[PDB]
């Protein structure tokens, strides 16, 4: 069964970027539905209920049609806010090869933000925003709701392996930042976790 | 050109059940944004700034490729939030006629509520909840982001007429029930305008 995770730090640990009511809020809440719900749609599939998230995401042209939708939302939003958690620490630094292939995908660090930043104010209503490696280079696309690259082009309009992501539900940043997503989008500088991202830009898959 | 609407209160006037704090930016910055952006979209087409937004998001297939994306979000937002404030109001009651297409497509006033709060609290990620007319029937039926039933099958997997609806979108509902959407849901009963409903199931059309 899914179970929430662990977060590996207190729900204050962003301040003064990310607000500790919202970050409390979204993962004992909000991402304790999408476990709830998820483990609630996979109760009568037990050939799929027992894999690791990553891997039923990949595989859902495989379920029932009648659980499809289900379970792209849920094991999705499953999916997405594990990496999220793990994606966010203070005090990191961008550096090494994951810094020497921004730029070189890029140009620079800078413009690699501003293209962020442009992909994640421009989803429009729910979704993620992504850095993905795919065919050895970096590139930033956004998906809708809970799709994640890793669930194919077919389905999420994005593909490639996720290094990082910035939710942009408004759950994300409503409290703190109402109507200023791109407000909230630059305080994410200040807390996507580098060394996380560095150790998935090593492995790569 | 599009003008954003006044509120047909001031922004505390659905207090105790929607909250002034949301009223306000979700009508001077959200609402603004659309008409904004559907403006500036509208700018090089003459032909078609001079509908009614209700009238222009039936008309969506006929745009020039690189239109129909903005102006299906923008000017369904728009239309949608224009509705919505004209939709709201305290101290109405749901009688007469708005019941004459009921039960032969519902059958009791719980039912239909019943059924209204499901496409509200299911609709996953950013839409709206719709009470609809289809020809001869009401029902009720949800859209995505800012699509609307007026915009037709193809594009927002619904139809009809709207009587009246509910945002749920996130920034709707988050300051006050952060996401306790089926608590939002359950405040909306205590401010949907039933007198404008009533008037709009005249306007059939
Ligand atoms: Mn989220
Ligand atoms: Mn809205």
């Amino acid at each position: 069964s899914y179970t929430l995770p662990s977060l590996p730090y207190a729900y204050d640990a962003l301040e003064p970027h990310f607000d500790k009511q919202t970050m409390e809020i979204h993962h004992t809440k909000h991402h304790q539905t999408y476990v709830n719900n998820a483990n609630a749609a996979l109760e009568s599939l037990p050939e799929f209920a027992n894999l690791p998230v990553e891997e039923l995401i990949t595989k859902l042209d495989q379920l029932p049609a009648d659980k499809k939708t289900v379970l792209r939302n849920n094991a999705g939003g499953h999916a997405n806010h594990s990496l999220f958690w793990k994606g966010l620490k203070k005090g990191t630094t961008l550096q090494g090869d994951l810094k020497a292939a921004i730029e070189r995908d890029f140009g620079s660090v800078d413009n690699f933000k501003a293209e962020f930043e442009k992909a994640a104010a421009s989803r429009f209503g729910s979704g993620w925003a992504w850095l993905v490696l795919k065919g050895d280079k970096l590139a930033v696309v956004s998906t809708a709701n809970q799709d994640s690259p890793l669930m194919g082009e077919a389905i999420s309009g994005a593909s490639g392996f996720p290094i990082m992501g910035l939710d942009v539900w408004e759950h994300a940043y409503y409290l703190k930042f109402q109507n200023r997503r791109p407000d909230y989008i630059k305080e994410f500088w200040n807390v996507v976790n580098w060394d996380e991202a560095a150790a998935r830009f090593a492995a790569k898959k």
